[PDB]
């Protein structure tokens, strides 16, 4: 159970910091979580539960209806907030070698993790509010594909467990692109489970 903080993925701005009852108080560092709110209140405190028990976009193909959330079973298949399409916050990066950190102190699955994929969306791609995305809206192959087994931490420089803040930390090569994109992220595990988490990031590239 878990979720992108750095940087931080949808469910990270809308979820682990903005809650729903932040919104409607008015005292949300994030008040345009209030789209993300609008229509799931209640949903919007099971940001760490965005998953699915198959191997994800990489192995499925572009099958979910809803990129963000993979159709999560959390949401009966259906829609999750961090679907939405609204003012989300923004993270501005560059291009180049990237740390993308997944907050797991909500549930670790150090021992079985199978994998980190992460895609980004081509260049030509427009962002609107409003315009929900599509997996045609994204590159097909991951840009950063990263297997792992925690019996051999050593073979895979890639992925940093860091067990005392129940954090992994993954290193890819973010590709040459300008301006407003998505990142789609998932993080997996082996079986029995095969449970799968899923997020989208927004980035401002340079
Ligand atoms: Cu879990």
């Amino acid at each position: 159970h878990g979720f992108v903080d750095s940087p931080g993925a949808r469910n990270y701005f809308c979820g682990a910091v903005t809650k729903p009852d932040h919104v409607m108080n008015g005292v949300a560092r994030y008040p345009e979580c209030a789209g993300a709110f609008a229509n799931d209140f209640n949903g919007g405190y099971s940001y760490m539960s965005v998953l699915t028990h198959h191997q994800g976009r990489k192995v499925l193909g572009p099958v979910a209806r809803n990129v963000c959330g993979f159709d999560s079973e959390t949401w009966n298949g259906g829609k999750t907030p961090w679907d939405n399409a609204i003012n989300w916050p923004v993270n501005n990066i560059n291009s180049g070698t990237l740390t993308f950190s997944w907050d797991i102190s909500n549930g670790p699955h150090f021992d079985d993790t199978s994998d980190f994929r992460y895609w980004i969306t081509k260049p030509g791609f427009v962002y609107q509010v409003g315009r929900e995305l599509t997996w045609a809206d994204f590159e097909d192959q991951p840009f950063c594909d990263l297997a792992y087994n925690d019996d051999n931490p050593g073979a895979y420089p890639n992925v940093r467990a860091d067990k005392p803040n129940t954090h992994f930390h993954t290193t890819c090569t973010v590709p040459a692109r300008t301006g407003r994109h998505v990142i789609y992220a998932e993080w997996g595990r082996e079986p029995p489970t095969y449970e799968r988490f899923h997020g989208c990031i927004d980035v401002q590239i340079h």
